[PDB]
């Protein structure tokens, strides 16, 4: 798939909304993920351990995270499009080292998207949830490729 330059903008527009506080955002996006798919938190061996929300909210190591997937997710949209190179070291860990399913991906996408819904609505309507669904359903494709090269295609 292709976006336009259009679908782009609304992306990059909510996004800069998010960079005004890039770790109040991914705590929520990584919390929102673990209750509503409590089997993702597994997947981490220095968070598993957590037990509630409460806890969750106040794990320094979950918020350092959130703002390493934060940022690393901003530059691969900044590319538009054109992130080959930054997909390329993320696939090959999450493929053999991580072993994260393309069913997960699908997981955080949904929870990146209720976050921004509920924190901005105004800059988050019908159309810039489109492009932003878009936006990752493009990520989600281009790694599902990179994975079936690696050799998992999980
Ligand atoms: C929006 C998609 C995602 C982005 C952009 C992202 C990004 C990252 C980055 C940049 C790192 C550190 C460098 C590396 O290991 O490659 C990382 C580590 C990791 N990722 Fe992801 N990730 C995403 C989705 C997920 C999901 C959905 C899971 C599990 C359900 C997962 C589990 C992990 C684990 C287990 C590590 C290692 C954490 C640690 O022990 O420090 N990732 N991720």
């Amino acid at each position: 798939m292709v976006l336009s330059e259009g679908e782009w903008q609304l992306v990059l527009h909510v996004w800069a909304k998010v960079e005004a506080d890039v770790a109040g955002h991914g705590q929520d996006i990584l919390i929102r993920l673990f209750k509503s798919h409590p089997e993702t938190l597994e997947k981490f061996d220095r968070l598993k351990h957590l037990k509630t929300e409460a806890e969750m909210k106040a794990s320094e190591d979950l918020k350092k995270h959130g703002v390493t997937v934060l940022t690393a997710l901003g530059a691969i949209l900044k590319k538009k499009g054109h992130h080959e190179a930054e997909l390329k070291p993320l696939a090959q860990s999450h493929a053999t080292k991580h072993k994260i399913p393309i069913k997960y991906l699908e997981f955080i996408s949904e929870a990146i998207i209720h976050v921004l819904h509920s924190r901005h609505p105004g800059n988050f309507g019908a159309d810039a949830q489109g492009a932003m669904n878009k936006a990752l359903e493009l990520f989600r494709k281009d790694i599902a490729a990179k994975y079936k090269e690696l050799g998992y295609q999980g």
